[PDB]
């Protein structure tokens, strides 16, 4: 709430993160390499991003998003669509989502039905390459499918700030080339910790 | 030209990195730690963004940083103001900027005038905290005057793709821990190297 925009504000850092690889850049740049091509990114401009949950933060990521043209679809389960149109939000049902995203962003709470909204079926249903962000809730993405899917190119990387236990034990997510990764830094900026 | 869009996306890219040090959680992450106070970062909303260049690359980089809530000035010799207002961007004289910025980026071309636009006598305009970008030409921001504004604490952090030698020789800049870096990526996209 006076932690929306933080919130928003990590998630569209982390979108821009996995298109250039900066984290990784930095990294390799660190350890005194300079790696042109092993670096090589994607642009946003044109790129279709979906946000599964449009409440506030979901909504402020989204007119975000747009601003670098992003076709920015998604879905809610309470949100009419022409509510969503009025931010610049296509709803369409799920399974319409997978296909056409080339970014997947969750802004759900964790529910029986949220829990794995990404696992195994669902990247199956999703582009090749898609790049996948949590900064809601750990577990919304399954981990184990998500790791599955960055081991076969499936998912081409995936932003993570939360985890299905924090500190994560299991470091298969973590430590992967692909993955980028916080302390659950959501909400942890002076301003959203500083009312 | 084609390569603006890629130019200001990274730009972007690196703002939001400098606000929320998600190449140093990374790394942190990855290294097996957990370390949340270290990497309390700030909001964009309402902070006030210096774009010294104002050309199409300077130009996308506003209206993006816009839709975040910043305040974007700026100053360009050549660009008329009332051009400038129309992507909403209030010039000032340099002077007038330096004090008020809490970001800064350039873009601009590397000439007599703008090598060390950044300089010694130019940070100490600035406000304390002040963070800046460099994708744009290697040399506008002197190297110098940066290592010795981030050893002070008059700059918090800075990102850098260019570099006054490539690959930089000198590792005091990439080597600081409130220094992001990447390999010259600005243009390294698969749309911008692919017509
Ligand atoms: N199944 C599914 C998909 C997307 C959003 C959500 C959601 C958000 N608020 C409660 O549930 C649920
Ligand atoms: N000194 C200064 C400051 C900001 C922009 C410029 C600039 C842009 N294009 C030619 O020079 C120069």
């Amino acid at each position: 709430n006076g932690n929306s925009l933080s919130a928003a504000e990590l998630t569209c850092g982390m979108i821009m993160c996995l298109a250039r690889q900066i984290p990784q850049a930095t990294a390799s740049m660190k350890d005194g390499k300079w790696e042109r091509k092993k670096f090589m990114g994607t642009e946003l401009n044109g790129k279709t991003l979906g946000i599964l949950g449009l409440g506030r933060i979901g909504r402020e990521v989204a007119t975000r998003m747009q601003s670098f043209g992003m076709k920015t679809i998604g879905y809610d389960p309470i949100i009419s669509p022409e509510v969503s149109a009025s931010f610049g939000v296509q709803q369409l049902p799920l399974e319409e989502i997978w296909p056409l995203c080339d970014f997947i962003t969750v802004h759900t709470p964790l529910l029986p039905s949220t829990t794995g909204l990404l696992n195994d079926n669902t990247f199956a249903q999703c582009k090749k390459g898609v790049r996948v962000v949590n900064c809601a809730r750990g577990g919304i993405v399954d981990e184990g499918a998500l790791l599955r899917a960055l081991q076969s190119g499936q998912c081409a990387g995936a932003a993570l700030d939360v985890f299905t236990e924090e500190p994560p034990r299991d470091r298969a997510l973590v430590d992967h080339e692909n993955v980028i990764s916080c302390p659950h830094l959501g909400a942890s900026t002076k301003e959203a910790q500083s009312r």
